[PDB]
């Protein structure tokens, strides 16, 4: 019955796990962070940029790409202005090798057909969801999230079927889901990378309110074990707690992770500077100077686990589960 | 062997869980809250206010019943002080009673336009004389709340009651065990309020006895539900996120005490001295907007799961338990 | 893989309501260690120097309970302290008043008020017993963190033989084969209670240790089926502790912290505010800590049907309680 | 992937057993090979801020053993390695009376460590220490994860088949037989070793380690190898538990990290080891015998004469991870 097999039913986040060290002949300097989430979609790094107002505009998701990330502009700010930052984030030098001064110092940029770099836009279920959409593509965006706090309402899986069948070449990046059924209800629908994020973090709290949601750890291992049968990507919403729980969940199943709050700080972030310092987290530099503490700190972990690339990662992945006595020192 | 089994029992509290949401074609506004716990005892939301000095009376009552849910008037004075305020609750509306219907539309009443009221009675040597006047009064509900919860003595007088007049509504508390919720069935009653003990009623520290309340309710939720009885959770329920869990745990009504303290309708005079008004602690104001806020937020958690009334929501249940660094 | 075995405190447990039938008037909470040796409450005082000397003793007696005297004294000294004791109560005309000042005190058969002792277990040891048994002292005990030490079943082995007639409680132990072997020396009263890591440092610089509600059920468990009862040592903050450990099994619980502040001790008095000193602030009378116990004894069995301890730890049934439980 | 349990030292606590053997009979007495015949299980760490020649010195003196630390030029390196081995022949009776449970070589010279890197510099400086006449190396690093240490350690084995090589750090048994056939006599025990540990997150992996002292403890016993805990222990109940969970040795640096003979300056009326202020913790044998006394009173409640005999003897229980602190 579903009122007798229920209790038993056990969670876990990635503070509760650590990952078994294996046979190293594997170096930070050699492993592979990239990631394919598509053709169009290759990252060179496993991180995307939320689609904040306080996170990602256009000064943001440039630097992103230009270490090989990935940008997901804002939906709140008119289609004029959301469409232009898409297209602004395309044309800073991007699309082009004329500007070999922008190709001579931003080594592992992610890029598209043309050779421009990748950005994204966040969409909202809001009525007129579709205009939103045709001013984007035609700014020759490579994805969009279709993404709400009803991350699996009917209508967030309508909208997905309603804009596969328009669009044959825009890549649908859906969520949030927690279990490997909501999984699939996405990808048959349309969604060709899926978002993991229900009670991530704090960005959907419901769990005081709503009482909902499922632990990170499983939610991103679950789903990703039902997304590999159709050899999609899962994105990785909330739950870090630093970089060593990007190595967590990279492991678990996942491609790439994406973050809000570690873009707080950034200079690249929407907020009025100030000389302390602090935006409108306080401050934490430009982007090149914060990305390589995930990247080393995921370099190592991967290092001390043997894993070249981020596939072998998953394959021969082992967790190992911590008491809940002395887990929190 | 009552030596070498007791060990393996083990607990759970609202707090070490979660519900797993659903496919859901429901959304919050699609939802129905209502809830029913008998005949002429029927709600619309799946709250009452506890029978608590600080909490409700005959001022409180009136706002949970016009809000859908209902209130117990405490057993801590006379006996026509507890008839002079049921009946006050009873005269609210009595059917061309126009006005007041557009005021709230979640009013609960009986099938005379007459919104329903419960009330607490001693289990002491003169409740039936209590209880006397309460049926009178027309109350719709009584409760049978001791310091002994399960115990002999309260089922002695479920017997009394349903033997003598069995018109009324005999709410009893509280049980633990499904065969406690039972047998407090047998003697007569027809809504069961659970929950012995909370985590910090205050019966662990220097009595070490109790049962872990969302245990508690499934357990007894499960057994009373073998009589197609109701039951009430009482206790565990820290936020609006334990709701969802308790009714998820099978109970029909979540009551709650210290939670409507500051609300403006409670008893007692109002004291200024900030800005901010107090009680005689924090004057929470009216009580709709803590009650929407409690319900609000409920539409959500059943919208999560797909259920589009509180049937739906026990039938298919599921949870996931809270891992060590889940806790924290 | 040595690692899997559970052990389980107080503080991990509750009890689970049963049926009762009993109210707080009728259980009896007398309890017997030998037929020489019966209380009327299960508590005994420690046998430490901030805890217990002759009016401790006297005062414990006369609640129902064991006090024993500590040994950081002479042999001449200690005897003076069983003396005062047992001349305390002579059972004629003179002393009557203390026994309706007193219903619940615990004697011998001739209305003499019971006194435990304490001794060492070295070669002093039996000069020690020798002034205590000449003053007729009745329990005496050889007590220290040591578990399966060897030294303290070899005195057992040489006391009893010297003294057929007397009761000894060695102590302490926490395993079955250690609570065994006491048996195999002559004792028949056993103290239970290694390395409770929740007041003493055993654990932090030996690593050995051992949780207070598994190390009383496995030596309750081997002692009970040859006649023999225990008791436990350290682990117990208040009365919840105390009814856990009874229902685990343990016939008496003995404390000494607790009391350590208690009018009745050792401890001297200086004022503003009272205080106990040689650092302990003053509470009052033991009685009041007592009935502050034992009144919550009667209280923990009563929600569980029990008329008598026996009753209790037969058909005790435990529930373990989950990892956010009091941190909620 | 993810039942799989790891448990740290706070979750054990050791069980008392058969007690047939006292402090005064107990010998800590720990070997490592033929050439490393340590008279206590301690081994200081070779780090700037712990030992120093003079370090090494002392450490010997009760029969543990000191690494000379790296992080100085080969020169200075083997003069310190140097200073150890000629600091007493039995020339001066009294400075070998003075020190009766030291360990040394056989001409009776101190027993000597040095720490040693990975890379090509590396054969340069054990050259120069096996020179000095050096008694063992340690090629650990956290840096291991580049097999060099497995490469050196075999090239350093084919060279000095006689060297006592101790090869680290580990925590896994697949590992551990890849360092062993690469030819370590002595195998470093842990990942994640901080007094609070960083690199789990920062660097991005580690084991707790009961888990990994045990299990590395298993194969490496299983073909003859003795396994040595680094760092990662805080009290001297820490170092009974690993030990018994089959390891040999125990290794720390912080726990001594403000000693008179440790690197750092004694400042200033309390006084501060400038070694980042730690304040005065006495001379080196002080600061030990308050953990081998402890270390001698754990294996008394087990029972065993020795670490093989506790090895073997010894059982784990595990506590509940509901109260820890609080029930403390």
């Amino acid at each position: 019955a579903m009122w007798e097999s229920k209790f038993v039913k056990e969670g876990l986040t990635f503070d509760d796990v650590l990952l078994v060290p294996a046979k190293s002949d594997v170096l930070p300097r050699e492993v592979s962070v990239k990631t394919v989430l598509s053709e169009s979609l290759q990252l060179n790094i496993p991180l995307i940029s939320a689609g904040m107002d306080t996170v990602t505009e256009a000064d943001m998701a440039i630097a992103m790409a230009r270490q090989g990330g990935l940008g997901i502009i804002h939906k709140n700010m008119s289609i004029e202005q959301q469409a232009e930052q898409v297209d602004k984030v395309k044309r800073s030098e991007s699309g082009g090798i004329k500007d070999i001064e922008k190709v001579i110092e931003f080594p592992n940029s992610a890029k598209d057909k043309q050779g421009r770099l990748l950005v994204g836009a966040a969409v909202g279920v809001t009525a007129d969801a579709m205009t939103r959409i045709d001013a984007l593509v035609k700014a020759s965006v490579d994805a969009i999230v279709l993404d709400t706090a009803h991350g699996h309402s009917q209508g967030v899986i309508d909208k997905v079927k309603e804009v596969r069948a328009k669009y044959p070449s825009l890549n649908i990046i859906a969520g949030n889901v927690a279990t490997a059924e909501a999984t699939k209800a996405l990808i048959e629908a349309g969604a060709n990378v899926v978002k993991v994020g229900i009670g991530p973090g704090s960005i959907c709290t419901t769990r005081v309110v709503a009482g909902v949601g499922v632990p990170q750890l499983t939610a991103v291992y679950d789903c990703a074990t039902e997304a590999r049968k159709h050899g999609i990507p899962v994105i990785a919403d909330g739950g870090i707690k630093y970089s060593g729980d990007m190595v967590k969940a990279l492991a678990a199943g996942a491609h790439v992770v994406m973050l809000g709050s570690m873009f707080a700080g950034v200079a690249e972030s929407p907020g009025e500077t100030e000389i302390r310092q602090f935006k409108v987290v306080p401050y934490k530099g430009p982007l090149a100077d914060t990305v390589h503490q995930l990247v080393g700190g995921l370099r190592a972990g991967m290092g001390y686990c043997g894993a070249q690339d981020l596939e072998f990662l998953r394959e021969n992945a082992q967790f190992i589960r911590m008491s809940g006595a002395g887990l929190l020192e």
